[PDB]
């Protein structure tokens, strides 16, 4: 009851059965998901005291604690909806993220979801590449490079951007972040705040001095439309494996590596680092990695020639992808 | 003496031979078990004060306590009986789950097997796919996944639905369990309430917030259902999953978020992983496990990019595996 | 001195009903397994003896006796006790709660006195029968393999339980596990001791007069199998293995203990091994067992696996699906 | 200085350089080895207060206890003996068990070596049996099983008596002891005493109720002929390879078995059970079993055809003791 | 607001100096590595320039200004400092005990401010050279294969140290391993950045202008290697492989540094890679990795190991017994 | 300054170009490297009390303590010589050793190696035996025991003397010690004083009664020993020894209780399993370890039964394993 208060300014979005989503990324705004897009709402009566007060009436409806020492909270609401809470110092200060998402209530038969066509896009087996991969392959082996990244970010490819120390992997990963289309939902994991997104509406930037392992979790129960982790450095690397995995697409990270090679051979040290990690059979994790990442791009110093910052590489095989 | 008070609403079906056993969803009904068939009765005077009394009779029998904090009560009556007790934190509200599984008395020699057929199916073991499986493959190849999936259902297949999250795995779930016979006994365990079963009355609903999606797997061994229905594996939970479905309770379906069907035993495995037994084994071991007991994959696609929509990408079916 | 004379005549004024046994030195063990009765030992054969003036009340009274001699307590929650009496003999009590109601059992092992020197063991012949240099071959599993092969599963049965088969019967829950468990028991010969371990009375033995009925509600059916060790049972039925038990039933039978017949959730003979290694897993020294070591303790321990299906799907009813016996590997790994 | 005054008793064995080392079993009586032989001194003034005193000025002299929470002490002496001590916890109540071992002194050049005929008894290569291992051999092919135990117990072969739970091991075992000579030092490692040694006065029983384990290591500073461990149970197993390996012959043991492979299965099962165990491939253990353990003698109920307790194998094969 | 400001300021005041490489954007790297000099990367290449007004007094208040900037503390035991200053550079600063004394080194990073669009990138040519599609085979890697097969080791090791192969001198100590090490690193260019790390004061670089000497006596050979992650060397010099570190050197290498030369005892090439895993188990990150991989990841990062041996045995005297050089390992293992 | 006053009686060795190294065992004397090559030098007026001083102020140098309880010491001086002392307990009683490494100064270029013959002797790595191997292997195969054992302390192979307890592995370890060259130095480490070198003047006893086996070996890595001679393998420290070995310290002779060569191996892998680094490596790859840095297993028999008495049974030599 209290917090049933608390959601009261949420009412016309969380009544609408249309919208399956209702987020709080900041003060005064709500974004909504309304079959698979997103909705600006302005709301000036939510204040960032209100969603403190929002959090901690949610914390005490169940066994836990609301804090700074505790900032990301997951329950459940009384009507069913799960509402994840992220305060201010493991999200963007003055700022308190909160995503709600609603049960789903849809039911069809069989047959209704036959007239709907539900049948009629199974890929049979072949090893065959879909559209867009044909197109990403072609673009590659014509040497364009430029479109082929813009292609890749927009065909949703998980990319890792890699590079010797200092050699510019933030600004290009700040680069493909700019191919995002403006309306996807943004979540940003690091601890210097750097991935700024000003043509991106609908975000959240998440910090870690809570762990970037902790964060990924927490982006589970956020509905991003990316997640974009700023660096890869341990243990982490598992649950970004994890995170891909489970259907999280069009994610862009950064790892220090001497080349596309050496970025699986270190992401790989980085999974023996996790608890979990430590028990898949080495060629598992390698494996795993190949799958889960569609691209690597090298940035090199350009240093045995003084040709300067340049790429040396990009790395793309989704025909390892598809079979193995 | 207590608990013999409570159990009297019971009697008629705890003291017919032809009973193995007797359940209790909700207060006023009962369904039992003749011949590994369920038949409902109504039962007006079992209200759920009742139920409750006869939960805290039981528990002060076996000396131990029963209530918001520790809803799940495994006893032996002393009739020989064992029951199963969940109560509304851990069982949909205003409800108790009882289940009484009767001893088995039954005497018959190697002679008296002989002659009723005991012996006589006993199959070669030939790795080249039973009817049933050949009746499947045929389908899929054919590409009438309508009909597999159909199908599939009804052989009691293991079935998990994957996909990424909100691309409506919950809602093909229920469409599969509208395939499920309306006279099985089934058991969802779920921490939202939504997979509901408007045409199949024999049924519990569990729910986790200590008690977990895994205690629950473990409550449904004594439970006696049909098929298993959790709604998604998550953690080590899919370790106790695949030791419930290794426990021969097959027709389960279930639910994981995964970007492809490869990537749900991917997945899966390191769910099993977070297991403290799952720990144990070797990965290989792991990966073996889920082909043994996982029968079919299906992944949904939300079809963004091409602007396909709401589709099924992959149906992995490979009996020659398992 | 004065203390302990005082408790050890306690003990053996309570033992005074099961003195013609305990001094003939023929008799090599004493059993009470319900009151009136006595089973002991003679060349490896049991024998009965009605014995009427040893009541219920006898037997609590010797336990608490046996209890006081090594300062402990055979109370209601402390129903299993372990002791070595004045003259030496090995004594092992189980009380009511873990026993079955209404009866008290005793085993009462006896030392030796005889067998000091190895000229003794040579003269009893002990050195006679060390013919087997242990096969590398199969002796006459060859007669089981073949009823397998032709496919008579009932003699097959029969037969593993003559023959000492640790046998253990699959099935998923409600398939009939137990009674078919209870159909093999009768294939025991009626002059062996026999223990069931279970949690509801289901294995009664109307036609096996030396048994013991151990129940479990701290009591569990691992202690239980451990206290099988000290009794000098023939067989031990344990109705079914389920969790951290399964490593202690594994032990049991590499000590030496043949002819068990117990059951297992399981959806086929495959499923039958692969649940027995995820309960050793649940034991803290199964733990340390590395996978394929816990499995191959189950082929070296394990002889057959019959898995009962109901056949209400296809319509087939109470049926048989497979029947495993492989001690072809059973004989390679213990010669690997 | 408190250690030299209790250790005034032992002065004339202690000086004497042809004594190597000085024992005390029990108040009053002292053994000791001069040329790898035991000699008998009564010494009355050696009282079982006396060697309390002894203990407890020995564990002041380093930084250490003796106790009862603290039964078995090693340290050593000013002139530079070992010592090591076990109370009457761990050892016969009543009796204090002190080792005294004497630093070597003797020097030899490599001449010095070849004209005692150090050099001349190099076994080559061979795979060719010791004419004891022949013998053993030819008892066992000739069916005579009684004098093959006598001479393995003779001839100081590590021997595991197996059986089925109450079998008669032990008293097996007694029967083999007394095949022993009775002029060489034996400890038995128990929790209930049984192992009695009426006829080798040179004796020390050692009680668990402190392991198995760390009873075993003790032995390995008490200056046994043989030890006697009642029974391997579990991580002993491990400690009890690692004794024999030591070069500890002439060791008699029991294990519960349902044969004579099934010991060699269940001793692995019990090295498994020690965090070193642990870390050996199975492989490896069951190598370490077989290079360690001479001969299994396997004690059978006789009840598939009432035969009676009576021996079903003896396992010896030392020719994989050879190769392997 | 105010007190941010006021903070601000001081850290500007003490960069007056450097206020020209500061505000040039065609400069994007500017160093300190002692009193009177900087050295700044224009296009991938290093510039000396004399800055007299530059004293060490000003480097040290430099120091603490921008460790105030961060409420942080450059003392003498808490002499390595990274910052992020106020228009965005990042600074990494070193001082006297753990860099040469007498000296402080300022590594200033400066962040992008033209490289926003991926249209950016294709104008300034980074996407012209991204023609090795990483080659299975060995590009000329085969030059330096076959000057060890023609056996003549002087102009390997010469073009090995051009080629920015990683090489690890070995042999027993006072073998002659740190002289080598010298005599190698006279084969770097004189134009490239270096930084040594050392215990002992011997690696001097005479013909090396732009080098930084760091020592350890918490401050490690580790975090010294972590510091070096953020000056801007062409090559780093560790002295010695000891213990943990080691894994700290894998990743460094790892990460893109080419061309190290470092030293480690060990009794042949062989036991090289030996030792270097055992001293990668001594880190917590190292302990981790399978033993496999450590050695997977030894022969990934190290190219050359070349083996020193005192010939006073056999009277032969100083000089190299063998030459360690496997690129088509490192080439399987890599595409494995 | 406090450190240079006590360093005054070693200037002439130390200011020498020279010398590499300065030695002091023992009051009152020096030992100095020339050219890998020791000298001894008698210097009066350097105390036991001045050794003592001359510790703790290279302690205080370096912020550290040194007494009873913390004997060993690692520094580096001011002009960047390395400095190990052990005091008396870890050391020998009424004696301090330090052991001075200089920093190496030499400047040459790839061309003056060249011209020097350093890149001449560089040899094929051929699996066909070194002529020292050749040797021994001739001898052991001819069955001179005596020859091939002095030959392989001469050829510094590394060497383990095994046997049961009590026969005779120490007088054998002492037997072996006479045939190293007398001008070598040489580092003793047991816990009871039984390696005496009355011919061997160069050299230093430690002691362990934390001061253990394994802390010495370390130590003696920083202090130029042309053998180490540990009494006793028997624990952790065997991981420590095999890393000594394989750091290039060869001519090494210890001893080991077993009961033959291959239980020497055997037990040796045990100990190294006692270690915490040592447990993180595979068994093979500790069985591979000991056979690269062990040359020569020597084990003594007692002679009991067969009446033979003291003699070796065993050696064991094989490098075609190496």
């Amino acid at each position: 009851a209290s917090v049933n208060f608390h959601l009261e300014p949420l009412r016309p979005w969380l009544d609408d059965p249309q919208i399956t989503e209702v987020c709080v990324n900041r003060p005064g705004e709500v974004f909504c998901e309304r079959a698979s897009a997103w909705e600006y709402y302005a709301v000036p009566n939510l204040d960032y005291e209100h969603l403190i007060s929002l959090g901690t009436a949610t914390a005490r409806f169940v066994d836990q604690d609301i804090s700074d020492s505790r900032p990301v909270l997951s329950a459940i609401l009384p009507m069913g909806e799960r509402i994840q809470i992220v305060r201010p110092p493991a999200c963007e200060h003055g700022t308190i993220s909160v995503t709600i998402r609603k049960p789903s209530f849809t039911r069809r038969t069989l047959e209704d979801y036959a007239q709907q066509g539900f049948f009629k896009h199974v890929r049979p087996m072949s090893k065959s590449l879909t559209p867009f991969e044909q197109e990403l392959l072609a673009l590659k082996e014509a040497g364009d490079y430029m479109s082929f990244l813009r292609r890749a970010v927009q065909l949703e490819r998980v990319i890792v951007v890699a590079g010797e120390t200092g050699s510019g992997k933030t600004t290009l990963m700040k680069a493909l972040m700019q191919e995002i289309p403006f309306d996807q939902r943004l979540i940003t994991i690091e601890d210097v705040p750097e991935l700024f997104l000003p043509d991106h509406p609908n975000h959240v930037h998440l910090f870690y001095p809570v762990t970037a392992a902790t964060l990924l979790r927490s982006c589970l129960r956020m509905k991003p439309t990316r997640i974009l982790l700023a660096e890869l450095r341990g243990g982490e690397a598992y649950d970004f494996i994890n995170v891909a995995a489970s259907g999280h697409g069009g994610s862009i990270t950064s790892c220090h590596a001497g080349s596309c090679e050496l970025t699986f051979e270190r992401l790989a040290l980085m999974v023996l680092q996790n608890r979990q990690g430590r028990q898949l059979p080495y060629e598992i994790i390698r494996r795993l990695l190949y799958l889960v990442v569609d691209v690597v791009v090298h940035v090199h110093n350009g240093v045995h020639d003084g040709t300067g910052r340049h790429i040396s590489e990009v790395w793309y095989d989704p025909n390892t992808k598809r079979a193995l």
